[PDB]
């Protein structure tokens, strides 16, 4: 049911959209969120998804961190998606702001090969400090399965649909 995306290629597609409102209207499979490695959801993609889930996300993702410590930088786990989507999954990409390698954002989006369909954000391109467009070249270099694209900032996405791949 998701509808009015752009086509990148034969598995990437792309929309100008609040990844809540997206998740909230389709109930995807799997909703990704842009996470640090502590699970703390703060702000962008992650605290917005966990305010629509009136912080049940936090909750969940504090007992994760109390039994399991925390994500690795590239690496993810699987968590409720709440009222959101069936299944959240947490992706940790580089925070370039802090130091953190961009290869990275590589291993990071190697973690969506492992389910067939997600909607997801561009990880590492908000307040982690990637580029944008690097971003999404890595995204469309790496995952394979079906991935439909969520950009909130209007102007960012109308760079985004009119750069090379
Ligand atoms: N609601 C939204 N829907 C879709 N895209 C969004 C939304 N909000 C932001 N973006 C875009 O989504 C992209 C990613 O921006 P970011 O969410 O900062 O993720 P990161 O990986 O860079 O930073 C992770 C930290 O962000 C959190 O604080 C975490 O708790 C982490 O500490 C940008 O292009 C945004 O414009």
């Amino acid at each position: 049911s998701f509808s009015g995306y752009l086509k990148l290629t034969d598995n990437v597609y792309i929309k100008n959209a609040d990844i809540v409102e997206e998740a909230k209207k389709v109930k995807p499979t799997v909703v990704v969120n842009a996470a640090n490695v502590y699970l703390k959801h703060g702000g962008g993609v992650a605290g917005a998804l966990n305010k629509a889930t009136n912080n049940a996300m936090q909750v969940e993702s504090d007992d994760y961190i109390a039994t399991n410590g925390p994500l690795k930088v590239g690496g993810s786990c699987v968590l409720s998606g709440h009222n959101l989507a069936k299944h959240c999954l947490h992706v940790v990409g580089p925070n370039v702001n802090k130091g953190e390698d961009i290869q990275l954002l590589k291993s990071a989006y190697e973690n969506f090969n492992q389910h067939e369909v997600l909607l997801a954000p561009l990880l590492s391109a908000g307040i982690f400090g990637a580029d944008p467009i690097h971003s999404l070249r890595v995204c469309v270099d790496t995952v394979r399965t079906n991935v439909y694209l969520a950009v909130f900032d209007k102007n960012l996405y109308d760079k985004l649909v009119s750069s090379f791949l």
